[PDB]
């Protein structure tokens, strides 16, 4: 039908609002929820119960529910569904001893029936302490074909313990999960809707693993230690968190009671996120009074969420019901206690409790703690505070007082940690400069030098205790000021990255490559020796080290080569085919990237893949006006690689993107919005080797977006008249109303729908033409808002690539950032592209369908996190080895405009847009701010102002 | 007590937390919720049954009510009070037939007792159109009697009409409802305290000022008149406005559906107001189609106090549902077609709409109407925001520009007032300190001084529009600025 549907609306034009009643149901059943809010957003009338219902049953935001069906039932009888939907929310705000009584009231009325005794009423007690009605509300039986209610017949089966039925009715009800899941496996990542089910797997085996000391000696399958496995989504979450609640009182004393608590803690620990906010109300009371410290911590975590932060700090003090002032000795309560203690971070930001008191109160707990992950994690960010605070920037000590608990800090942790080595090294070298800048002409070089060399000491000493391991994770950073040319800072970065390159050496093979080669001497010079006094301990590791740069001194003449006029390896790439014993790692975009770990299995530090071992035949060879080149590289395994010689600019830029690329798809991975919408920007890795260029990891199954926008189009005509296509486009002081209408004459050659039709006509029908298109918004709208906060221009009709089977975007060239784009001769002022054809493809009714609402998540997550993920891209702004494209010897300076364009993302993830002018600040909200910056693609106001060889025509 | 109480907390000094829940039930069945809001300041233990619901009956709140009585039902069987305050939290969202559905599942057990069925299910279709439970919970009939209970009464004697019995009816419990005033009725705010009871009893004449021409001629006392002088705490005010809803639906055509809709839209026009937020769910919800213009306009007044206000401005354009595009001809549907055209100009907050829109369309309002209070004052404070960030302060043409609208608009006004008569004489006199060093170093009083002039005609013709008990409030101020 859905297939049969956006078909239906280009040819044959039933208009949206006419058709559009029967469409929402089509996204209903299928558990498509992003569909409906978008699609409601075209409708004009809201008019029924049930589409309201509809409305609401979708999103589920659960708190104003009853609403909506207690006017439904005010037009109309049972007809199961309106009543069947009202014990659902009276579950979903879990009101269960109510709904005791609620089962009740349709014994006498008979509403058409007592149905509804076997949809839920079947429950109430399944998690309440009751099981009698349980026993008594099994009576039909045969008309119990639902999850829970089969499932419960488990636990009043399982208290008598009924060792024959035991085992039989999990393995009817095991059978009765999986023939939904038993759908032809179309694998999409069909694992992913999939998830409940396999939730719902997850749910009996704790009961079975558990049962097992009453049910006739072990009791393993750990209910917690599984309990970390899964998605904090909590909207798919609780209802095996509610199961984990059940059989804590089948088990007994040993405390079962703190369980009780605990998983109720555990139940509110992840409704603060995924908000179904009043049912937390119950969180906080669905409970006991175990360790009140570590309950009256968490009320206050719905006050740091829901609305006022200063009643969750007024509520820290009844924490001091918990001891303090003598009775410290609690290390058990100690883990937790003084995380509430951590946890007056909500007191940081109301202010006017006093500085110094913050600088008591969090530098206590360390003094209480010395381990313990969060340590100084929070009291690192009040310093720099203090930092610009204070002198700016001669006199800092509390540089040295910072970066202890930057380092000694973390030699306890493993996981909150992106944010920082950034810092460490930052504001390490950040001090660096500015001591130059005493020995220019200053004079408190006596003092600063040994500072710097007090801070030079905080070091190296944590880099002993320290693995290589998270340093990995900054490593292009880590290069990046080489250019020190400073005392010891240097001398210390010989032992930092030596110590650093000592393990794991095979991925940073590639990144010393392209500063090795460069023109910039200073660099290169002090390149090999950063090779040396490392090589001075690698004696087994120095033949590839030799390797290597004999490798990329081949791989220069890839991009040395192509003077010539299909050429092989074998004519002249034979010094690269002669190749004897050397096992070297594919770039494998993958694994030069870091996962971090969690768990305190200190250290361990592995990643999971393969080495050279020959090449591909022959070299295909575009033109593209630039002659670049396709070369695989068959891989150890057989599995050919496929990659690029560039002839091109700098692409040291473009290396840190596929770091940031990934390190967002971390945190799109960690939060699952994200997930049940699967969405990842393609990462693929681009090792530069020079500052002409490097090696693309090319995709197949891949063509731009200009060769689709040939071939049906082709078969529809192409207007190719060219610069008579651009006639009357002139310079910028032609009128944009003319250059509208000279637009608008000739929008009416360019036809949209092909778009659509593209999407159908290279591709198959049954289900895997959809999920291509829930790729092809959910693809396009991250590295749309992903490509605003970072700025990124000109994004060609031969610039993004698509899957020729999953059509997932692909992004290239990323030369045109922050704001070139808009230093441009032609100013890009467009946000991202998203032309009409852009939207065609995700037709009509896709136009702000599940694209909004993709791109809902992505900025919400963005800014969710704000400074983990913001100072990443300070690195990037003040990595010197950049372009500025521009040859002297003093080389590396600074992108000058780094401190404007510092501003220029954090207001854009503070949600303000660029202060139209004579107005205030007045952040967004996200679902606010998300509606602006897509009606600046439509803006044909601007898009007639864009600049025709990006094609905006296209 | 009270007298007696903290008296005996400064002898003797016995600390509080020590003696702490019992103070509590002291404010309780006073009903001084004030007081009540201040145990849980000093509490240190926070722990129980009955004093965690007896905060929340003085809070206010009745999103969470539900979940602490549910926590009664967690420990405690029927024992009246839990169940009894369940069905007031449903009432508190409004939710009838739920509780209608609500209602067996007491008498499948009898829990306890009859007296659930006795108040609310007594009630719970008097606020819904039915009446056959409400005829027939009316059973027990003396142990019955609340507020709404005889109350319920008068309206199953007015769909049984019954003329001696039913101003016997009314006659039966309206002096019987003013013994709780009938306390010792000292000037302390005696009307204060007194309010619910005095609204209690306002109710009783509104049926008999209304109920008449269906019954045997006595028109007036229209069931919106007096409304407008009441308190806004609407935990109070409601308490009228679904009664007051029904009479129409008692009544009949006339077009019972448009004001019944209209009585329950003005739950929300002061639920926005005064919070109880999450009963505004129904507060849109208690409509079917009538008058969209209105009814979409104060579902912006949802979102406009909670939180997203794109939400609200892009539910500001089914506004555009509501006659787009001429054909404007409506001129009483028209007189709030334009009011949901200022509150589109709500995002002045949310900013990235361009300036010259609202500049637009808050220009393009006092094309309409000229006197109607809301036009310009708005459209007033818009200009010198963005004068500030003007030019300062030489060449300031827009003086001219909006102080037709202080007083062009007060022209017409009366009522958004208090500031702008300030601002009237204070750009004229922001105005002059100008021109005089003006007058002194410069030669750029070319304009200045004639567009004090052009100023100088906008004020000889307002200060003769505008009766001077009106210029009353910053006439203080003119003796300022001699």
């Amino acid at each position: 039908a859905v297939m049969h549907f956006e078909s239906f609306i280009t040819e044959k034009k039933q208009n949206i609002q006419e058709h559009l009643g029967f469409l929402q149901k089509l996204y209903a059943a299928m558990h498509e929820p992003d569909g409906v809010a978008g699609v409601s957003a075209i409708r004009k009338a809201e008019p029924s119960l049930k589409e309201q219902i509809l409305e609401h049953e979708s999103l589920g935001l659960l708190r104003d529910a009853t609403a909506c069906y207690d006017r439904a039932i005010q037009l109309e009888p049972d007809q199961i569904i309106h009543y069947h939907g009202v014990v659902k929310s009276m579950l979903g705000l879990g009101q269960l001893s109510t709904v005791i009584t609620q089962v009740n009231g349709v014994h006498a009325n008979r509403s058409e029936w007592t149905d509804e005794l076997n949809t839920y009423r079947v429950e109430a007690a399944w998690k309440l302490s009751q099981w009698d009605l349980v026993e008594n509300y099994l009576a039909a039986d045969g008309k119990s074909t639902t999850w829970s209610v089969r499932l419960g017949q488990l636990l009043l089966s399982a208290k008598k313990r009924d060792i024959t039925a035991f085992y039989d009715s999990l393995k009817l009800v095991r059978a009765e999960q999986i023939v939904p899941l038993s759908a032809a496996s179309f694998e999409r990542g069909s694992y992913q809707r999939g998830y409940e089910y396999i939730v719902r797997l997850h749910m009996l085996c704790e009961l079975e693993h558990s049962i097992k000391p009453l049910f006739q000696v072990a009791r393993l399958e750990m209910t917690q230690n599984s309990y970390r496995a899964k998605e904090p989504i909590l909207a798919l979450r609780r209802a095996l968190l509610s199961l984990n609640k059940r059989p804590d009182y089948n088990e007994m004393v040993g405390e079962c009671w703190l369980q009780s608590a605990r998983v109720a803690r555990k139940a509110g620990h992840h409704q603060t996120a995924y908000n179904a906010l009043l049912n937390a109300g119950e969180s906080r009371l669905a409970e006991l009074y175990v360790e009140r410290a570590k309950w009256l911590w968490s009320k206050g975590d719905v006050h740091q969420a829901l609305i006022v932060l200063q009643k969750g700090v007024e509520l820290c003090f009844p924490e001091n019901e918990t001891p303090p002032e003598g009775k410290n000795m609690l290390i058990h309560g100690r883990a937790m206690l003084l995380v509430g203690r951590f946890m007056e971070e909500t007191a940081n930001f109301e202010s006017n409790a006093i500085m110094k008191k913050y600088k008591d109160v969090t530098a206590c707990l360390p003094e209480w703690e010395d381990g313990h992950f969060y340590l100084a994690k929070y009291y690192d960010k009040l310093m720099p505070m203090v930092t610009d605070n204070k002198m700016e920037k001669q006199g800092d000590l509390i540089r040295y007082i910072v970066l202890h608990f930057g380092r000694s800090l973390q030699y306890g942790n493993q996981f909150i940690y992106q944010s920082m080595p950034r810092m460490l090294t930052l504001w390490l070298d950040y001090g660096t400069k500015a001591y130059e800048w005493e020995k220019a002409g200053r004079s408190d070089r006596v003092q600063m030098r040994n500072d710097l060399g007090k801070i030079n000491k905080v070091i190296t000493e944590h880099t002993n205790y320290l693995a290589p391991y998270q340093f990995l994770t900054a490593f292009s950073q880590l290069i990046s000021r080489i250019c020190h040319s400073h005392d010891e800072v240097f001398v210390v970065l010989m032992e930092i990255i030596a110590k650093v390159f000592l393990a794991y050496p095979q991925q940073a093979m590639w990144m010393m490559t392209a500063v090795s080669k460069s023109s910039y001497p200073m660099r290169v010079n002090r390149c090999k020796e950063i090779l040396n006094k490392a090589i001075h301990m690698k004696k087994s590791l120095e033949k590839f080290v030799g390797d290597a740069t004999r490798l990329t001194d081949k791989l220069l003449e890839l991009c040395n080569k192509p003077v010539d006029g299909h050429f092989k390896m074998l004519k002249k790439l034979v010094e690269e085919a002669t190749f004897s014993e050397i096992l070297i790692p594919l770039q494998s975009v993958m694994i030069p990237t870091l996962p971090s770990i969690l768990g305190t299995h200190a250290n361990h530090a592995s990643h999971e893949w393969a080495y050279i071992a020959g090449f591909d035949d022959m070299v295909e060879i575009l033109a593209s006006l630039q002659k670049p080149k396709k070369i695989s590289l068959k891989g150890s395994d057989g599995k050919f690689y496929i990659m690029m010689c560039k002839p091109k600019d700098d692409l040291r830029k473009d290396c840190r993107l596929m770091e940031f690329n990934s390190l967002i798809n971390k945190c799109l991975r960690k939060d699952a919005e994200s997930r049940r919408r699967e969405l990842h920007i393609r990462t693929y890795a681009v090792i530069p080797l020079n500052d002409e260029c490097g090696i693309i990891e090319w995709v197949n199954n891949t063509a731009g977006l200009r060769p689709i926008l040939t071939k049906l189009y082709k078969e529809k005509g192409v207007y190719m008249t060219g610069k008579e296509l651009r006639q009357c486009m002139l310079p910028k002081s032609a009128a944009l109303s003319e250059k509208l209408k000279v637009f608008r004459e000739f929008l009416l050659p360019r036809h949209p729908p092909i778009f659509h039709e593209w999407f159908l006509r290279t591709f198959p029908d049954p289900t895997s033409w959809y999920s291509s298109r829930s790729a092809y918004c959910r693809s396009t709208a991250v590295m749309s808002m992903v490509g605003y906060i970072l700025g990124l221009g000109d994004r060609h009709g031969e610039n993004i690539l698509f899957d020729s089977l999953t059509g997932e975007c692909v992004h290239v060239d990323f030369n045109c950032l922050f704001n070139k784009g808009e230093t441009f001769e032609v100013p890009e002022i467009v946000p991202f592209r998203l032309t009409h054809n852009m939207v065609n493809g995700m037709g009509p009714m896709g136009t702000e369908g599940l694209f909004r609402r993709a791109c809902e998540v992505t900025m919400r997550l963005m800014r969710d996190q704000r400074e983990p993920l913001m100072s990443v891209l300070k690195t990037f702004l003040h990595d010197p080895l950049v372009e500025w494209s521009k040859l002297n010897e003093t080389g590396e300076v600074v992108n000058e405009k780094a401190k404007t364009h510092v501003l220029d993302i954090e207001q854009r993830l503070q949600g303000v847009i660029k202060t139209r002018n004579r107005v205030t600040g007045l952040p967004l909200s996200i679902e606010g701010h998300v509606h602006y910056l897509i009606q600046e693609a439509t803006d044909e106001n601007l898009l007639c102002q864009m600049y025709l060889g990006w094609t905006p025509y296209m």
